[PDB]
Order: structure tokens, then C-alpha cells, then sequence
């Protein structure tokens, strides 16, 4: 069997791997998209298909007005006592010298059961993890943050004991490590194989310095010995390398005795004319960070990746059968039946009649006016994920605005500074007119609102597409869905990535979505037939 | 008789004036501070008092989460009808190219309430101002903000009916005016005197550039004529006045027949050595956005501002008597109510924060953000009114990890404050520190060797005393004989003019404040709080 | 044997490395400093010492005016013919998306003169190179700049015959080498060994992403196959490695049947808490580019670095036994010390005198430190990250614009300079100016230091302790007093300043001014350098 990484594709970064007898599952983070965390399910470690997005209530996740980047970071899914667990960070803060947020714990029998009601596990850092010794204690792991907890010069792995039965920590903590020169100590794993509890840090960032530490000791409370080669995993020194940014391990053995390592990676396009390892010279990453899987060895007592430490394209799969479960390439959702497709998500708040519906008009996905793009609260956008470089977009959209402040359309989303938008909207002198916004390190681009393209009075419908090709993208208009129009304005894929944003928000990645506001907050409403994503 | 500006000291920016009988009344402006809207009393147009804070639940105004600078921006407060309409803006962006927020009305049958739910007046703009004609109908003003509309190039004056029974506004909206070269229009209100229509608008942003503008017009709908010197009144072309950024007028004729315009003004502070007309030059307003007051005098069917466009320190007061007479203020924490003067940010004081009830005669402070988080920090401030006092508070606290701390901090916003405060460190025991977040930028000199307090002190007394440009905390550990904190903080960095951003001057706080990074759980008490000016 | 790197201390970058019978050479650029150029000898290629500075006439090198980290780039040392040929580059912009200079050849029939006057052999780029093949034909190297050439995407290398007799060049240029997706490619130098032509180019910039990339092929004008491995040698990977930014490579055989390879490289400070490799994490290097050697062996026609691709600390000497050759000068003599330049100009009657106070250096009033035109400024290198600079200096000043002291100096944008001066209600007072990233900062105008009237004799004195540094003085020169300024030794290097401008290295150097014009002397009775 050969594996063919990312395994999960678009963004899906800090993945938690576990399984439950033969059935294996990964949990990505994600951010301020709602319902937040991504659980897929596999049998053979190569095919994936989503299964659950567990926090799917207010209840459990109130992300409304949280920054771009925050919300829920790594998560951890472990399976032990006949349930699943599942650790994440609400993250409150994030452009600023320190952070604030909450960690809860929830727990469920199955990976689709109804998730319990959250406990809180503390607020003094991120990347929580739980970790069951095989004597029935459980472990929590965490790493602090606070002033002079940002590597500054601080970043520290913490351990309190955790009490199942009331679902206590106790308020000691003990440090396991204070990290290497590489700095960045995140991410941290404990396991027990052989005599050794083995720890394993993700540390450098989760740039292009991103590297995954082993360390090991005969006692869980330390002292801990790094690896040999301190890094088991990274991609930093092959510039070159097609997968990149490889770090955040997650370390499991399967039922058939073989070990295999998740991780966090990216797919950079470079642009032409730029030295290798000047200044953006490693390429930007639209895909934002995806998860990808390695085999593990076993030496002396230490794990290392199979072929080296760099994360590489082909893995070899475990000794089981290939088992996959849903078909590949093209998506659509035609917007027929009583929920929103799986692979389409709200920013921050759950989708429900606030936002839009799929009863008031069947057969299409009626979105209500609200806020614009730019917002933190009450957005009318569902959007779904870039997973390819080359890929086109497309929706049939009704809607009538009255004036300049309703409009509806299609974008593509990375944040709220950094997003384009191709929309119909109304002109007092003409009437309805399509056109073209983007925000560019916050900075405007409107260049169609001084001559708009006009949409005919009689046009039942406005088709939109977007096309995606590398660095560059268009969108394209049709007034009949036979023939089309180009909207003469080439935008940079390469800008929606963290690579080119820059600041303290950590990459995720690029979105394309439907999208319909009101800021006059009259009240509208846009009907989109159908959503369509399809590969090239 | 005499009437010495600013009337209202401290952040209070936006006054919207009105009156009703004799009692007259001024709503400010108070942006991501909870309760939201300050409404002071006054019967003689000089010596003004709080009297309500009418935004102080949820259900009226919800801002967690809000950016800095957002919320609570110009109010209107008029009376008609035998009750008070207060308009206002929740706004919920602003470091963006455009804005988002959304206008309510709420009414109350006399100033102290009970005040109504909010019923949605749009999101399309800011300033929000109702019109009450003499023909019984009724106009609702706002500047649409949007995409091409933050004086890009367009800031435009509109219109809509407005329906009272059953508080509909209708969908057609009419422009007033459409702004001079100065822009920035925003502001609107309208008033109906001699046979004429008055619109007054603010101009040229709400920095040094402020003005106000007034137009008129036969009908209501337009179309408006500028005033003969367009600018009624600015301070702009006197770099050296007292009185700045003189602008957002409020006028008002009083029950005597005379007229009265309220306005927002500033008293900055200037850095030695900076030319005046350079960067910065015109000085830094750490006491922000203050409110003054100025008689209107009447010239063929035009107002003029007595003496120049210019505002100034004293005016002359109206043909009514003085009432008895910014001061001297202390909190002793004995009742079970919070001081008026005293808020919280974006989220209201409840169990979640603190209680007064826990521990009689003491603000007890539950542990919970920093304050560099726009959700919940149990933080209890009140405004700068001087550029040199001192507060002070006495507090007892006794953490146990490096992230609980509780003291005493001097705030602007999340990214610009100073906070000297006790913690815990595991070698030491309980120690003294100072962090100051500077254009985002931390400082804390006193992490590697801090100040250490003994074991059985069993209070730790706070004081910081701001001397114009310049403020310094100090400790003490038995109220008798203090310690200097050997850091000294500038004052004008509290300010917008050093700030900067697309955020808007409110100005600057003191306050005590309590916090675990770990949420654990820990708790301040604190016996007292006094604001004493020089 | 063991050699110990680097070979050449403080700044000394670009080493051309060449060898007359049994006597190696090694020139390195020097930028804005006068005089250009400085050539290193030695007899076992461990023990260096200098011998010759040979561009010391205007008439040679002219750099009033030139730009900070302009001035002489990458030199080309060359022993053939019975002669030596120096090609050298004076660069005259250096902010700006492209930059402008000159190239000029100069030979000499012995190693310390005399200089022939300057042929012109182009502007058209930098790094220029003589090959002499085997033949008798000469060629002429470098790496073309201009719009669009400075890897933006352009980074070529250029070939041009050379004809000795006429010392003209043809006017054809081949196109030898495009680069690697490194880029920078530049500092190509030819070689012919067994029946291969190698092509040696640094690739990658010259800071810590430096290396040199090896090329061959059977005819001159290629086309070249890259080397194996592509990069002979780098120490990128290695970001712990005490040798830093290893690169610009200039491969020799000795007279052993040996093959060295001489580059520059840097030895960085890092501070304290910062991430190894988040921006400044890698270090920051006061001492500049420095020059090192290793070692080369050959494999099936190819070379490599012996060890590894990264650069040492010890490497394996030649076969040859050992020839082994703290710092003050007095002023005593006829010259300054060969270790002590001026800025772009030479040291002349206009900057300063030795005559004029038989035992001191005096130097004039004319410029302060931000200039690039005249400023009385004699300063030598940092070769050491931990010692002590001391003079005594006699200044009487008559108003605050003139001064005269001790300085720590990068470039006209970055430096400190404790002095003394005159205050109109004061006297002669001591003060501090540093320049930071061309910001000023001066503590001590508003409360200076005052100096007693009858003190004949200023003594001053900075104290260099890696990461920082501080100045002292005295007025009797046994007991001392501290600066209460406490300055950053760190930023006075590449690694904190930034721009186009390229890494030289900290220099320290006694400084004298009058802004004023009216006319003023500073004189110095000697100048130490006493590294821990
Ligand atoms: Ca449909
Ligand atoms: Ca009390
Ligand atoms: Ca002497």
C-alpha cells in the first residue's frame, strides 16, 4: 500500500490520531470556523472521510466576536475506558505580546454520539493533552502562555494529574521540558512503549523552521534525554522539498503492531524570480497547513521516520486492506434536503435561520443580509475549504437589492483583511451592477465601483465562478449559465496565505463560500441554487 | 454667570444636548466601557451632575468581544412627547477600511428610567440623531457608513421618516448634504427656528481639524445652503488655543429664549522641544475627548458663536440662577452598588467579575483575564478628570503561581496600559511587578528581580500620582511610610495622538483590577479606592 | 598540523587567495576604508601577516562621496607572467534597486609595489576575475548588475577575453553560468586541473545562507555540469556552527601538490532567549566577515571539502613546517600604524599630522562621523569580542561645535563617540553621541561631564565585552571613570542594521571635528588595542 500525502487535504492542521480497535480517526484544529474541530475516520490510514465536527453548539463553543486566528486550536483526541476524549482551546487573543483562553474536555462513547457537556481543564496555555498510563492515572499536558511565555523567553511543558471520576486537576504542576535552542516547545504527547515514557514537542514555529522533538525518560515526571538527533522529524534544511512546514507529531501504533506519525504540513508555490531562501523565497501556501502521515522505526530504543526526517510525498501503509469510504474529486451541494453539506462552515457562529435557511425557499440555500466580510460577529457566509491548486467554483444566484449597502455573491476567504468578493449589488442610477471588492493587508481594492458591469433588469439569475490556477484566480459572470464573462480583474492566490499576511495569527487557510449582507440592516435575502467545487 | 470649560472633565465625548422644562441634560458618548451612555443633569448650564447610566444590561447592549474603540459612539437624547429618545450606535468594527454596527432606540418616561428594549433603527450608519417636527412627525438622521462612504470620497447626510406607533422607519432615504472640502461630515441634527431649517454637521474629523458646520433650508428635505462662514465653530487656526478639536456641536435653546451649543474640545499636552505645528507638536490628550459648552448669538437668520469660531475657557452663562458647585472622590466599597463613576469593560459587573456582597466594605475581584482581552477581565476604572492627581487603594491578595496578579492599573485600551500589581513566584513568595503594554509593545523591568513583600503583610497598599506629562506607581505595606516603584510612565502615551489607529480618542482610566491566566480561581480584596486631584 | 579559523580577524572578506612559488597571498576588499585593498602573507597558510595595502593613491582609488558599504568589493589577487594583477571594484551606489561602479586592473612586478596606474576593464559589475589558461590566453570574469540583474531574476556570470599586450578586452561576452534556484550567484573564478575547467561561484547571498557552488567542463566556454552535491561547501544546515555564512571560496594547489580553498565567513553573538531561527536568532556579528581555509580533496574529478560541507575551526595544514611571524602605536613614526585607515580619503595634511607635534597624532577639525566626504577619523578593526581600546588625548575647544575622542564605528549611520567638547557656561565637557540605525542618541548633553580646566591630558578608554560595550575616561590616567551608558556591541553589525549594504565589520578609532569650520587640533600621545 502506498500512501500519498497530505492525507487530508486544505486546512487541517494539528492532527490527533488515535484509533479504536481496527477504526482510526484524526482531529484537526479549526480556528474561528464553526462548529469547530474536524474528526476523519480511515481503516487503512490513507483514505479519510470527515465523520464528525463535534462542537456544534453555543454551548459548547461561543466564538463570536474572537479574533482572526483564534478559536480552536491543536485539539486532542484520544480513545481509553470505552469513550473518546476530546481537549480544545477557545483562544481569546491573539494580536498581542501574550494570549488568553479557555481549555475544556468532552467526552462521547462513539465518534458520532452526542458529545458531553464541556469540563473546564484550565486557562493558562494551549496545545492541551491527555495522557492514560497504563496504571489508571491520567495525565494532563499543556503548555503555559503569558508574559514571558512566548518564547520570551519562556515556552515550558506542563503536567497536572487529572481525576476521571470528578473530573479534577490538581493545582500542582510539574515541568517536563523548557525546549531547545529551536525554541517554540508546543505540541506535547506522552506515550509509554518499551520501559519509556517518550515525549514528543513540536518545536521552531510552525513555519518553515517546523520541526517534531522526541525525548524520553524511565519516570512520566522527567528528567527527559532528547532524541540522538534531538529532531525525528523536519523539512527545514530541504528548501526544496515538496511538503514542507512538517511538525505537530502524533504518534500511534496500529492494531497489526506497525507505527505511524500525523503531522501538520504545507504545499508552497513560489514565485518566478525569487532566491530559494531569500525572503518569501519558500513559496506561500494557499492550501494552508494539511496533515500528513509517516512510518515509524524503531532503534535502540528511539523512533525515527522511515527514509529520513524530512516529510516525503509516498509512505508505505500498514499491512492492512485499502477500505475507502467516499468518493473523490468533485463537490456540490444542490442545497435539496434539511442540512448544509458537511464541508461547508460559518465563521464563528453556528448556521441557523439567523444567517439563512433551507426551508423558506426548497431547492435553494437562502442567505440573510448582515454583516460584511470584514466582521467578527454575525456574518451570512458558508464557505468551504481550498484543497487544490487548480479548481473552479461556481453558484446560480437570484437576489434583488434595493440600494448600495445589500449585496450578495461569491469570495474567497482567508480572514477578515484578506478576502475577495464578486457580488451583485444595486446602483441608484442603473440598478443592479456586479462588483469587485478585496482587502489586501486590510488595504481596499474596489476598481469596478466607478463603471460597474450592469446586470439586466430581466436576468432571473446571476451565475458566478470563480477560477483558481496556481498563483492567480478570476471570477467570471453569466446572465444565462451558457455563456460567460470575465470579470477583468486577476487576483493573487499566493495573498490569501499566512505566508504573505504575516502577523501573530497562525496559517490555516484559504476558503471559498457564498456570502450575502445587508449593512444597512433593512433586511434581504439571496437564494443560491447550488454550490459547486470541482478539481481540475 | 460665568461658565468655565470643559464642563464635563474626562472622556466624555459626543454631548448630545437637550432639555426638558427647566432641567437640562447631556448624554456622552462612552465607547467599550460598561454601562454605556453617561447622562449628567443641570439647571444652570455651568454646574453639571451625573444622573443616569441608562444602558446597563445586556438585553440594551452587549458588547463582549468588542474591538477597541467600538460601541457606545454618539448618542442623541432628546424629550418629546412627555418622554426621553436615546438613540445609540453599537459599532463592531474599526481597525478595517469600513464599519459595522447597529442603531437602537430606547425611551424612558423620566431621566432615571425605567428605560425600554431597544428597537433596531438600521446598521447603515452612525450618528443616529431624531428629529421631532412641530407637525407631530418625525425624522431619523444618520451618516451611511460602508464600503466608498469613510470619506472615500463619499460621507453623505440622509433621512428617513420615522413612524413613533409603531416604530417603523421607512425604506426611502433622503440626502441632506453631501459635505464641504473639510469632510468627514458627520454629526447631523436638525432644528426647526424662525421660518428656517438648521442642520448642523461636524467636519474635518473629530482631531485638530474639528469644526462645526451649519446649513439651512425653507423644507425639511432640502435643499441646504451653507452658512455664510460655512465653519460656525473650530479651533484649528489656533494651534496655541487652550480648547482643540472644538466640534460635533449640540445646540439647544433654553427655556429663557437663549441659545446654547454643547461640543466635544480637548486640552492637550505639549512635549518640550517639538515644534508646535510638527507631529505631535499641537500636544497629547490623556483626559481624551471632554465636553464644553458655548452661547449662541443670532445674525440674519445665522448662528455665530460669541467672540470667534474659537472655543474658550469661559462664556457666559444663561439668565437663570446659579445653583451651587471634576473634584475629589473616594469609593469605600460599603453598599452593594458599584459607584456611578466607577466601569467596567464591555461586559457588565455581575458574580462572574466580583462581588460587593461576598465581603462587606470590600470590592472583592474574581481572577479571570488580563487586561489585554477584549472578553472578560474583572477591571473596575473610572475616568481621568485632572492631568495631576493620585489614586489609591488598599488590597489583599495572596496568590499562588505566576498567573494570578491583582493591583492597580492605568488604562486606554487592550494594547496601551501600565499595571503595577502582586503576584506569586515559587522561590520568592508574593512580589511586586510592573507591565506596560506600549503601542502593543510589552516593558516589564521587574520580572528578573522583583520586589519582594512579606509574608505576614497582610494588606498592600497601591498609589500611582500622575504629574502632567509623567505618572509613577508606589507601594506601601503598613498605610504609613511608601515606596517608590523606580519606573517612570509617560502619561501622554495614554492618549490617541500617540496612539494613533482608526480608533477614535476616549481617553484615559484608572482602575483596579484582578486576573489568573490559569483559571484556577483566585480573588483581590480591595478596601477602598480614592481619586484625589492636586 | 592544525589551522585554526579564521585565518584573518575582524573584517576581511572576499580572501583571493593566490601563490608565488612557495610565498601564498591573500587579499581581501575594504570597502569605504583607505587605502583599499589589504594583501595577507604567508609561507605555511596558518600564520598570516599583512604586507601590502596598494591602493593608496586617488589617482587609483578615488571614494569621496562613495556610499556606506561602497568603495572596494571583492578583489581578484593573481601571480602570473612575472607579475602580480590585482582587479578590484569601486561601487559607487549602493541603496538602490541597482547599483553603479567601476573595475580596474593594476599590476605590480613585486608584492609591495610599485602599482602600475588603473586600466579600466568595465563597469558593467562586480567580482571581477583574471584566468590565465594554460595556453597563454587570458580571461576576465564578473557577475553583471543593473535593472533586473540583481536576482530580481537575473544573476549571470559573463566571460571576456583579455589581451595582455593591449590591455583591452573583447567586446563579446560569453554566458557561463545562470545560476541555481539559490541565486545570488557571483565570485566566479576559473581554474584548470587534470583536463577539466572548473567554474567556482558563491551562490546563495553572503549571509548565513552563503556557499560556494562548484561548476565543469572540458572547454572554457561550457557548457558546465554542477558539482555531485551542487554546494561544496555551506553551513547553512548548521546553525550552531561556530563558522557562520562560509562562502566566496578561492581554490589553490599549493606548491605541496595540495588544494586549499580560502572563504569568508563570521562568528555571531546571539542573544539571550531568542529562537534559534526566528529573525536575529542566528546571531549578530561585530567582527564582521572574517576569512577562513580548509582543506580539499579530489574525488573522481571532483572536489570536496575535507569533513564535510561546513566550515571549522581546525583544518589540516600543508606540508610545510611552521613560520610563525598587545597593539599600540605611538605615533612615533613617519606613518600610522598599517592597521589604522581613514574613511574613503587618504590620511593627509587636511585630516591630521605626525609632524606638526613630534610624538602625537594630531588630527584636524573638519567633519563629524555621518559624513562621507571629510572627516579626520582614524580607526582600526575589531578582531576580538572581548577588549580595550585606550588613548590620551590634549583638546581645548572653543564652542560646542567642536569635539574630539574616541569612537566605536560601523558606517556614517551607526556608531557611538564619547568626546570632549566646549559649553558656554560650563567649560570642556565630556558627552556621548550614538548613532542607531541613524537615530541619535545623546544622554548626556543636558548634564555633562565636567572636565577640570588645568587638566592637561584627557585619557579615554572603551571597554568591548561581547554583547555590550562601555567608555571611560581619566584626567590623570590611573584612576578611571565609568560612562553611565551602556552601549550595544551587537549593533554595530550587518545583522542589526540591515539595508543593501554588506557586512564589513566594527572598527574603533580616535575622531576629532569642527563643525563650525573656524579651525581646531586634537593631539593623541598613543593608541592601544589590548584584546582579554
Ligand atoms: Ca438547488
Ligand atoms: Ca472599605
Ligand atoms: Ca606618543
Amino acid at each position: 500500500m502506498e500512501i500519498t500525502n497530505p492525507i487530508l487535504t486544505g486546512f487541517n492542521p494539528d492532527p490527533s490520531l488515535c484509533r479504536q480497535g481496527e477504526d482510526y480517526y484524526i482531529a484537526t484544529s479549526t480556528f474561528e470556523w464553526f462548529p469547530g474541530v474536524r474528526i476523519y475516520h480511515s481503516r487503512d490510514l490513507k483514505n479519510w472521510t470527515l465523520v464528525s465536527t463535534p462542537l456544534d453548539r453555543v454551548s459548547m463553543l461561543d466564538m463570536k466576536g474572537n479574533p482572526d486566528s483564534g478559536g480552536i486550536w491543536a485539539p486532542c483526541l484520544s480513545y481509553a475506558d470505552g469513550k473518546f476524549w476530546l481537549l480544545y482551546t477557545d483562544v481569546k487573543i491573539v494580536d498581542s505580546p501574550w494570549k488568553n483562553g479557555r481549555n475544556f474536555l468532552v467526552t462521547a462513547p462513539s465518534i458520532e454520539g452526542p458529545w458531553s457537556e464541556p469540563i473546564p481543564m484550565g486557562n493558562g496555555g494551549f496545545d492541551p493533552s491527555l495522557f492514560h498510563d497504563d496504571d489508571g492515572r491520567k495525565y494532563y499536558l499543556y503548555r503555559p502562555w503569558g508574559p514571558r511565555h512566548h518564547s520570551n523567553p519562556h515556552n515550558t511543558i506542563v503536567m497536572q494529574e487529572f481525576d476521571p471520576q470528578t473530573g479534577t486537576l490538581s493545582p500542582e504542576r510539574k515541568t517536563l521540558f523548557t525546549g531547545t535552542p529551536l525554541c517554540y516547545t508546543e505540541g506535547a504527547h506522552l506515550y509509554r512503549h518499551a520501559g519509556w515514557y517518550y515525549l514528543m514537542v513540536a518545536e521552531g514555529g510552525t513555519s518553515y523552521e517546523h520541526a517534531v522533538v522526541v525525548l524520553r525518560a524511565k519516570t512520566i515526571d522527567g528528567p527527559y534525554e532528547l532524541h540522538p538527533d534531538v529532531t525525528m522529524m523536519t523539512s527545514w534544511h530541504l528548501p526544496e522539498n515538496p511538503l514542507q512546514k512538517s511538525g505537530h507529531g502524533s504518534l500511534l501504533q496500529t492494531h497489526t503492531g506497525e507505527w505511524y506519525m500525523a503531522y501538520l504540513t504545507s504545499r508552497p508555490l513560489r514565485l518566478p524570480g525569487v532566491p530559494l531562501l531569500a525572503s518569501g523565497g519558500r513559496g506561500y501556501c494557499p492550501l494552508g497547513r494539511e496533515t500528513g502521515i509517516a512510518r515509524i522505526e524503531w532503534r535502540d530504543g528511539w523512533p525515527y521516520v522511515e527514509g529520513g526526517k524530512h516529510a516525503q510525498l509516498t509512505v508505505k501503509g500498514p499491512q492492512v486492506a485499502e477500505q475507502p469510504a467516499a468518493v473523490q474529486g468533485s463537490w456540490r451541494d444542490d442545497f435539496d434536503g434539511s442540512t448544509l453539506d458537511p464541508e461547508l462552515q460559518t465563521l464563528r457562529i453556528p448556521f441557523d435561520d439567523t444567517l439563512g435557511s433551507l426551508t423558506a425557499r426548497p431547492g435553494y440555500l437562502r442567505l440573510y443580509g448582515n454583516d460584511s466580510l470584514n466582521s467578527t460577529f454575525t456574518q451570512s457566509t458558508v464557505a468551504r475549504r481550498w484543497q487544490h491548486f487548480i479548481f473552479r467554483a461556481e453558484t446560480r444566484m437570484q437576489f434583488s437589492p434595493v440600494h448600495f449597502q445589500q449585496s450578495a455573491g461569491l469570495t474567497c476567504y482567508y480572514n477578515s483583511k484578506n478576502w475577495s468578493y464578486c457580488f451583485v449589488d444595486y446602483e441608484e442610477g442603473q440598478g443592479r451592477t456586479i462588483k469587485v471588492i478585496q482587502l489586501d493587508h486590510n488595504v481596499p481594492s474596489w476598481p469596478l465601483h466607478e463603471q460597474p458591469i450592469p446586470v439586466p433588469e430581466q436576468a432571473e439569475s446571476v451565475w458566478l465562478r470563480v477560477d483558481v490556477d496556481r498563483l492567480v484566480y478570476r471570477y467570471s459572470y453569466s446572465f444565462d449559465g451558457e455563456t460567460w464573462h470575465a470579470v477583468p480583474v486577476t487576483y493573487e492566490a499566493w495573498k490569501l496565505s499566512d505566508d504573505y499576511i504575516g502577523g501573530r495569527g497562525f496559517a490555516t487557510g484559504a476558503f471559498v463560500g457564498l456570502h450575502c449582507e445587508d449593512i444597512s440592516g433593512d433586511g434581504c435575502h439571496a437564494d443560491f441554487d447550488y454550490f459547486t467545487y470541482e478539481p481540475a
